[PDB]
């Protein structure tokens, strides 16, 4: 099963308006980088992952699932290159996750998240979600699909 996380400012896009939004999801639009892009394009409905606010918070604060498959982005005009997923709120992390743990934690020294710079949406291992769970206050966390 695959993983991510999805990096988003706060003051442009919270985990309350997130959650606002309900099963009806959000288009994760804005995506200018091949990577996070290709990353997208290799999740299946139902792939969980952390929503993490970035510029500020700094901490991993909820866990989102993938409710539509990679489409042309609304907001590249038509464009060819930039498509994107939607992405729903499943459950809060209890205990947001701070950068600076996830640092501080040797498990998780080789996670994305800590070692690119400038990719907004990235890959997550199993144990790296796991442990971020846990340290979140989720035991049993739920799991992205076969």
């Amino acid at each position: 099963a695959n993983y991510w996380l999805y990096k988003s400012e706060p003051f442009k896009w919270s985990w309350e308006m997130q959650k606002a939004k309900g099963e009806t999801g959000e288009e994760w639009t804005g995506v200018r980088n091949y990577q996070a892009r290709n990353n997208m394009r290799a999740m299946k409905i139902g792939d969980k992952g952390f929503f993490y606010h970035s510029n500020e918070g700094l901490d991993v604060v909820g866990i989102v699932e993938v409710c539509a498959l990679s489409h042309p982005d609304s907001t590249a005009e038509g464009d060819l290159k930039w498509d994107c997923v939607d992405i729903r709120a499943v459950c809060d992390m209890p205990q947001p996750v701070s950068l600076k743990d996830v640092k501080a934690n040797p498990k998780l020294e080789k996670m994305s998240l800590v070692t690119s710079m400038r990719l907004s949406v990235q890959p997550v291992t199993e144990e790296e979600y796991l442990e971020v769970c846990r340290m979140g206050g989720l035991a049993n966390p739920p799991k992205s699909p076969d």
